[PDB]
RNA sequence: CGCAUGCG
RNA sequence: CGCAUGCG
């Protein structure tokens, strides 16, 4: 009904700036939504939040807390060659990964280096 | 089960400085938590946020964002005689109140003078 | 072609938050535009900036610098009964009025008290 | 007419601290001003902004926003051997560069390592 | 308290 | 450097 690329681009078009943690969260939300076939509920929920006057950022946090697939979900791993591969406005939002990070607690993704070292992206 | 005073003391124990906007947030949190019997789940949430690398200040903010009693809650009105009754480190964080302030958006409390004039505390 | 009220409301609908210095600047821009019959050039210039991807705030500053009526213009006086009459997100942007304040240098308006004391709103 | 070195010294004389992002901005300003013969109008704009109550830091920002040579100007690339060659008080203000940085948007300079890796300075 | 964006 | 908004 909507593709993960169309949704991503729709959400990107509502976000201030570029390569922010919320941008990374768009990618995470759309990849988990595609793999669990929930892109349409994510889409509808997004556009309802906007219609009620929430910020797109609020709308994305609301998604992580309301849509079943993100509830209790662990952040997905993203492979990187170096910290230079991390989006350009996330660098100050990185921390060691805790034992049980959750998307509904602001853990967007786990960046993983070639040596297996990990960095948690945190909202 | 922890009492309101014990939770306040643990939280004050983690905070930097004296009479800050976050010391004021501790009192608001402990009072609402006591009235909804949420003191324990607030304590669990404080210590869970610290464990994943939140500052104490941020961890108090996480309480307002995740503990159900703080969802959409209006800040308490605190009656004062003069501006000097507000802790000095809170002064920089005062501003006129919005139409419908909410604790989970940063509005800690509303100071109110005898002639009904107000000063909002916003982190 | 467009009324000062319709334009104001259009510009207000693009501005983040409420009662900010840029909100006051909308009122100033639309009152000087009405009195000099330049509301339509102000309107067209505003919507061209947005179409090119400028922020509404950028668009308003661009207006003060490009539209003849604001060039070398002094801030208009606004009468107030007290500092409480100043929009609720301008309080930290007030200063003594200089001898020659200009709109194209970020002097939005001059607030004047009943005793004749003045406060400059500065961007 | 003031020389580049004299203008730098006047500006350093107004600034707090040592090796800050604003000391770096002074050097960029003085170098571009010297190359476009804008040193005098930069000096006039610095002293005009101070006179109307701008901090020295803000007054340097006003130069980039009002003096024509800084309009849409790209930050200079400064070649370095290591990160330690960047003044220590500038480190907090480093970030990855955007596609098309502009001085009048806050991009003071771009530090460049021997292998071509970059660090932007953003106030 | 901090990050992001916008603006000076 | 600061203000504004958003978010934690
Ligand atoms: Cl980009
Ligand atoms: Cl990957
Ligand atoms: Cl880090
Ligand atoms: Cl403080
Ligand atoms: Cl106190
Ligand atoms: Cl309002
Ligand atoms: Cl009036
Ligand atoms: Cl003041
Ligand atoms: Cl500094
Ligand atoms: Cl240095
Ligand atoms: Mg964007
Ligand atoms: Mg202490
Ligand atoms: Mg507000
Ligand atoms: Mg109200
Ligand atoms: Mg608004
Ligand atoms: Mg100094
Ligand atoms: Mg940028
Ligand atoms: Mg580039
Ligand atoms: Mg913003």
């Amino acid at each position: 009904d909507i593709s993960a690329k169309d949704l991503r681009n729709i959400m990107y078009d509502h976000l201030p700036g570029f390569g922010t943690a919320f941008h990374q969260l768009v990618q995470v939300i759309c990849k988990l939504g595609k793999d669990s076939n929930s892109l349409d509920i994510i889409h509808a929920e997004f556009q309802a939040s906007l219609a009620e006057g929430d910020s797109p950022q609020c709308a994305l946090i609301q998604i992580t807390k309301r849509v079943p697939i993100f509830q209790d979900a662990a952040p997905p791993v993203i492979h990187i060659r170096s910290r230079g591969d991390i989006p350009r406005a996330c660098q100050k939002s990185l921390r060691p990964v805790p034992p049980s990070p959750k998307i509904d607690r602001g853990w967007v993704c786990v960046f993983q280096l070639q040596d297996g070292k990990t960095l948690g992206l945190k909202i």
